[PDB]
């Protein structure tokens, strides 16, 4: 029921990262967003390994809440929200900072 998808990306394996928290799809700030974070996302979606982790709303801007920020994944986590971060709904971003991924399974 805590879910994740990629949107405005062209296939399911690349897009803006969004997370279903408490009935709402919300976004992820790009502040420490790297390919370790994007691997956790790609692995958790079954899209494999990450080819990049673009910041600056490269797949546009969400209009939900911003649900995660300062994500600092070791790389071995199952789910993005199990990584270290500043806690649910704690962020210092706007949606222009929304984080995205491209995965291997993207065409």
């Amino acid at each position: 029921s805590l879910a994740l998808r990629l949107v405005n990306g062209g296939d399911r394996c690349q897009g803006r990262v969004e997370v279903l928290y408490r009935g709402s799809w919300g976004t992820v700030c790009d502040d420490y967003w790297d390919t370790n974070d994007a691997n956790v996302v790609c692995r958790q979606l079954g899209c494999g390994w990450a080819t990049s982790a673009p910041g600056n709303a490269r797949f546009g801007q969400g209009s939900g809440p911003i649900v995660l920020d300062d994500v600092r994944c070791s790389g071995h986590e199952s789910y993005l929200w199990s990584c270290p971060h500043n806690g649910w709904l704690s962020h210092n971003c706007g949606h222009h900072e929304d984080a995205g991924v491209i995965c291997s399974a993207s065409q």
